[PDB]
């Protein structure tokens, strides 16, 4: 493979440099009305030469081996900005922990943020959990955020439970439950009484929460009886360009 | 280190095949007066020449490289079951996913058991968290360890988290809190709220948590306020021959 590393990495490096990137949008949408959207989740694709999109499962990877995760973080970024002006739905775009790992990328990000005031209360930029600051850098990122009227949620959320105390001092937007924890709790009670523990400590610190990955109408069900904020998932159709 | 290996493993095979461990007992108390005990915990210690101890922190790992740690666990079960008949107080013995995941060892626990059935009440075997059996496997020991009157924990208890709803089915005697969830819980209270979730949802299924690993009077205090069953730590002395 010593060649498919030139490949993907001729590919991808002028992705980046020639914004092939197609902007993707995942409704999310609200547990107890499923016809209510709270925002949509953006997603970046590639088009191949058919015309058929290519998932980022399939290329992320090959971005963290080359070390240009941050490179992309950042086209996205402007690109959305971009595209948010001509409506005034809400967003949520995908940070990671390489963009935040490096001082000179969030300056980046900070330096496009103050250029894009206006639509702070639009964009939630979302961290995964897995992938997360130590403490200290965590509340300064949000008070950073905060200062420029932008809100942060966490994802893939429930492992680091643990942690769960040192999100009030924040702030977060919402907390969006890794849909590992959700997966067939209509047949599998025994998961929801993790999510019960959740949303009592949720709930106790206003933060609102959102499942993840909601596959089946038997899952929709149970969130939606237990009282969860928010829901998405293959469950509403594909992403999808702006329509 | 070629040779290291040599001379640990030489050292103890023969401990294992002639009974070179020494019986320790580290106490653990209620929370609300450390002065009542629910039980010891047993440890297994190696004298050196001179007389002083050598922890287990010191040899499981080279037990482990051995792959002998089954072959302990059963060594300390029927030394301990035999120390037994000599008093009327409650014990708590170590079980290791080596033991567990061997059929053949765990077979060999039964048949023990089996032997001092009238020490059921006073024994309770403890499994560690990190290092833990699948669902069904699970189930069915404990169904075993009912039938013949023994007890089970959990310990190192806090990450999996997430599998709070299954241990309802189970009817261990208590949970063993990893000892991190704690640490200085005094001066952080970040800490609590995640400590909360859990009495909230122990508490709902009658299950009792003993804090691991107390090591200061501020700590305990905290722990006293939230009320917890019980507590084991540095903070009351060394563990130590039965006295």
């Amino acid at each position: 493979s010593n060649a498919d590393h030139h490949a993907w990495h001729r590919l991808l490096d002028r992705a980046l440099s020639e914004q092939h990137f197609q902007l993707y949008f995942q409704p999310v949408v609200a547990a107890r009305d499923t016809h209510l959207v709270l925002h949509y989740k953006v997603l970046s694709r590639l088009l191949d030469e058919q015309g058929q999109t290519i998932p980022a499962g399939r290329f992320l990877p090959w971005l963290e081996r080359f070390g240009w995760t941050s490179r992309l973080d950042l086209l996205m970024l402007e690109q959305v900005l971009r595209q948010m002006a001509s409506h005034e739905d809400c967003l949520a775009l995908n940070l990671s922990a390489a963009t935040l790992a490096d001082p000179h990328a969030l300056n980046r990000v900070f330096e496009i943020l103050r250029q894009h005031s206006d639509l702070g209360p639009r964009l939630t930029l979302e961290i995964g959990e897995e992938q997360l600051p130590e403490q200290a850098m965590l509340e300064q990122l949000t008070r950073r955020l905060r200062e420029l009227g932008f809100s942060l949620s966490l994802q893939r959320f429930g492992g680091r439970f643990s942690m769960i105390g040192n999100l009030a001092r924040l702030g977060l937007a919402y907390l969006k439950i890794d849909g590992s924890y959700i997966r067939d709790i209509d047949q599998e009670s025994d998961k929801r009484l993790f999510i019960e523990a959740i949303q009592r400590a949720a709930h106790s610190i206003d933060l609102p929460l959102i499942a993840e990955r909601v596959e089946t109408e038997g899952e929709l069900q149970v969130i939606r009886e237990m009282g969860l904020y928010g829901v998405q998932g293959q469950l509403f159709g594909e992403p999808a360009p702006w329509g």
